[PDB]
């Protein structure tokens, strides 16, 4: 079942030529008047060319999934854009400010995030940046929207991320980021607990309490309306919490003594339904306690606000549940409705009577990794075209973040070396070991270190590279093995002793286990080789000198294995690293070092040899 519904007050979605035309508005230059069949096509070529699409300029399905990932504001082409076309600090000790900050975050998180950020740049150069919080800084920071008065418009929610402006003067350097973004860590809704016990920590979510996960914070429990998390996931045990910060509940400091925000309250010619910065140079939110601030007097700061419904007509109400949308009922946020797998839930016990919805928190993006991008712009450094470059248009989310030799070296190029770097593969132009090779929902996928490539036929140039975080961001450095489950047509990865299972780019609720889950003696803390069987459906894992068989419609291993590599097949190496059964063509390839063995499935013998530069990638 899935009916589809327009939900009321919503926005609607840019049709691909809309989305088109405004990318290359944005980040191509195209004008707005020059946007034609003719400027379109080759524009977009540019565009293509910049992103490893084929050149053309019909709007290829890949084309538009490209143009539809959350980027940075900065353009692609003519470091033209109001900075100085000299590109490069005349200093090396930089000053920086704080002017705004977001609500997602508490200061002291939002600082050491920046901080880190610049620390990226510092590492590799004898740049050294200082917080100054009076007066003009080399490189001001704030958090606006839309139209946040430099002429360069935002547009809400997702898309265009954050802008930078080369160093010079004014403006130049200056670092901005979306404010209706949600601001997270980079891994989902970051919350500073208020009080009790864990009163320096972050929510945890989600957290179990009662038989119901928690993604937000929640006054569930609670008599007195207030919010709360916990540190931790299992509440029952562990049972650390804190109050989650809200003005509605309480404030901080100032001198009303915790008391809530008082909305609407008068401050001069002013009434404010929200705390405000207004009257301040510290960048901290603040309200009247009571309703006219003047004739009372009586303030509390608002450092931090917990979020639970962002959108929708609820105006950031909670979610209510169970709740029950067109005759079903749901307990956590679904996608029933949207065709765009964004989720909501209702605000009420029931949508159908009510209408009132919301869309929950979602992963967020990191102002570490976007102000650390954003700075490299404010340091001279304009967009790579490297995948693995810090400094590529597009947001890509890194657990472990690591600048790439692309960006050291332009920085580098600019600056010292100091008082080395992540390189990033090229098929075609290198031989290379990949660590795992695989057919996946029709593509097949080629991985390595950071980065995979992929192709629908292997009869053409492979796509990419591009790294596999913007897929698999669970996943670890490198993987060590792949494949394909018949059944739910899921990916399995593997690397170490864990593995993980995904189905369309959402990681399977829990994953990663141990292998050991799979039915794998606990010696081997490794698998390097994976793969179904189409004429069996038999998943074979080698390691080693030895291989198993996997039953995924029971679930559980074959009679007594392992086997050996040479005792079961007649003519492959033991320690070899991928194997591919295209569906279709009864032949599977079996690969080591940068060349691979075939085979028919009815018969070992069964081969004709062949390379994986060569003959698998077109090259
Ligand atoms: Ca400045
Ligand atoms: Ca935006
Ligand atoms: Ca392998
Ligand atoms: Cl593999
Ligand atoms: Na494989
Ligand atoms: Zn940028
Ligand atoms: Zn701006």
């Amino acid at each position: 079942p899935s009916p589809i519904i327009k939900f009321p007050g919503d926005v609607a979605p840019k049709t691909d030529k809309e989305l088109a035309v405004q990318y290359l508005n944005t980040f191509y230059g195209c004008p707005k008047e020059s946007c034609n069949l003719f400027v379109l096509k080759d524009t977009l070529k540019k565009m293509q060319k910049f992103f490893g699409l084929p050149q053309t300029g019909d709007l290829d399905q890949n084309t538009i999934e490209t143009m539809r990932k959350p980027r940075c504001g900065n353009p692609d082409v003519a470091n033209y854009n109001f900075f100085p076309r000299k590109p490069k600090w005349d200093k090396n000790q930089i000053t920086y400010r704080i002017i705004g900050y977001t609500p997602d975050l508490d200061p002291e998180t939002v600082d050491d995030a920046f901080a880190r950020a610049f620390q990226v740049w510092s590492d590799v150069t004898p740049l050294r940046f200082s917080r100054i919080h009076d007066g003009e800084a080399d490189i001001m920071i704030n958090f606006g929207r839309w139209e946040h008065g430099d002429g360069y418009p935002f547009d809400g929610k997702d898309g265009l991320l954050a802008h930078a402006f080369a160093p010079g003067t004014g403006v130049g350097g200056d670092s901005h980021f979306d404010d209706d973004e949600l601001w997270t860590l980079g891994e989902g809704q970051v919350v500073r607990v208020k009080y009790g016990n864990a009163d320096g920590e972050y929510c945890k979510f989600p957290f179990l309490f009662n038989g119901k996960e928690y993604n937000s914070c929640t006054d569930t429990g609670r008599s007195d309306g207030f919010l709360w998390c916990s540190t931790t996931y299992n509440f029952e045990k562990d049972g650390k919490y804190g109050f989650c910060p809200h003005e509605a509940l309480f404030t901080m400091g100032g001198n009303a003594e915790g008391q809530p925000c008082k909305f609407p309250f008068r401050f001069q010619g002013t009434s404010y339904d929200s705390c405000t910065t207004e009257g301040r140079t510290d960048g901290y939110r603040w309200c009247g306690t009571t309703e006219d601030y003047d004739r009372d007097k009586k303030y509390g700061f608002c450092p931090e606000t917990a979020m639970s419904t962002v959108g929708g007509n609820s105006e950031g109400a909670p979610c209510v549940f169970p709740f029950t949308f067109l005759g079903n009922k749901y307990e956590s946020c679904t996608s029933a409705g949207r065709s765009d797998g964004k989720m909501w839930c209702a605000t009420t016990a029931n949508y159908d009577d009510d209408r009132k919805w919301g869309f929950c928190p979602d992963q967020g993006y990191s102002l570490f990794l976007v102000a650390a991008h954003a700075f490299g712009h404010a340091m001279g450094l304009e967009h790579s075209q490297d995948p693995g470059a810090l400094m590529a248009p597009i947001y890509t989310y890194t657990k472990n973040f690591r600048l790439s030799q692309d960006d050291i070296k332009g920085i580098q190029e600019l600056y010292g070396a100091s008082p080395l770097g992540p390189v990033t593969p090229e098929i075609c132009k290198q031989d290379i070991v990949f660590d795992g090779i695989a057919q996946i929902r029709g593509e097949i996928f080629f991985f390595k270190d950071r980065f995979i490539w992929r192709t629908v036929t292997p009869r053409d140039k492979p796509m990419g590279p591009l790294l596999v975080a913007t897929f698999w961001p669970e996943l670890p450095e490198k993987i060590d093995a792949v494949y394909e489950a018949p059944q739910e047509e899921k990916a399995v990865f593997f690397a170490g002793n864990e593995y993980w299972i995904y189905s369309a780019s959402t990681l399977e609720r829990g994953y990663p286990k141990p292998l050991t889950s799979l039915g794998l003696p606990p010696d081997v803390q490794r698998v390097d080789a994976a793969f179904n069987w189409s004429k069996n459906k038999k998943t074979y894992i080698f390691a080693g000198d030895k291989f198993w068989r996997y039953n995924e419609v029971k679930k559980k291993m074959d009679p007594g294995f392992p086997k050996l590599i040479a005792d079961a097949w007649n003519a492959i190496p033991d320690n070899l690293d991928a194997v591919v059964d295209l569906q279709g063509g009864g032949h599977s390839y079996f690969f080591k070092g940068a060349y691979y063995l075939k085979l028919e499935n009815q018969s070992l013998k069964s081969v004709k040899f062949g390379s994986i530069k060569s003959d698998w990638l077109g090259c």
